[PDB]
């Protein structure tokens, strides 16, 4: 019933959705760009508006994003609120895709590091990063 | 045989989770508050002293509307909290059990002296409901009510 989604407010959600796609594996992504019609009454030209995003999401190890464009009213995304992702290290299909995701992102340049993903001594496994657009990921594997 | 799915979970850095959790209970009506602090032998290996170990925070969570919200103290690390991560709360305008919940809570909230309306919870032109406010800590709260039933 009732769900907590976090809202993020890109430069650019249309750049930032494909950067998605491709570094993180997003699936599911929905956008929904200014219309032609909606340009005038935004303020902006028709490719302006087509380049432009009223709404989207995105779903990251089957997870949703939503977010939006900033259009200059929302601060700069920072670490103050971190985006965790928490799964049960004994539900394989989940285990598995947390694997693979770090595995694949763990090395590319738009990633930063600040803990690796690895086994914690007290149980589970525990990575953080930050991404190129500022937004910090935490991987938090439990044993329940 | 049981496993948990995979869930999201916003983790805010406040500067003081002690207070920020109190505020929560009072004025959100936060329920299934947890607190961890540092431990009396933890002050010595995070450098403080047995009274500044008992107010700060190492992990922490609350629950509201139902939804979880982990945080943990900056220790000086994180950046101050502002709007370019809101957090939303989706409910069903249909539901009567939550819908009436998302009410109360905001009929509560509204008039405090610590929250910024930015959008008052309203019914939407399309459908469903919307409202948009800060707190005290910055942190940018979104409700957001779905109407399920088809426009044609
Ligand atoms: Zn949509
Ligand atoms: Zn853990
Ligand atoms: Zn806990
Ligand atoms: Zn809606």
């Amino acid at each position: 019933m009732t769900a907590l989604f976090p809202y993020i407010a890109f430069e650019n959600s249309k750049e930032a959705l494909a950067y998605y796609e491709e570094v993180f594996g997003a699936t599911d992504v929905k956008r929904l760009e200014v219309g032609e019609e909606q340009a005038s009454h935004f303020g902006m030209t028709k490719e302006e508006a087509q380049e432009a995003t009223m709404h989207a999401e995105f779903e990251v190890l089957g997870v949703k994003v939503l977010c939006s464009d900033s259009f200059g009213r929302a601060d700069k995304i920072n670490n103050g609120i971190s985006l965790l992702i928490d799964y049960d290290v004994n539900n394989k299909e989940d285990a598995d895709k947390v694997e693979a995701f770090y595995e694949q992102i763990k090395d590319h340049s738009s990633i930063e590091i600040e803990l690796p993903f690895a086994d914690q001594f007290w149980g589970g496994k525990m990575g953080v990063f930050t991404d190129k657009y500022g937004v910090r990921w935490m991987l938090h594997g439990q044993d329940y």
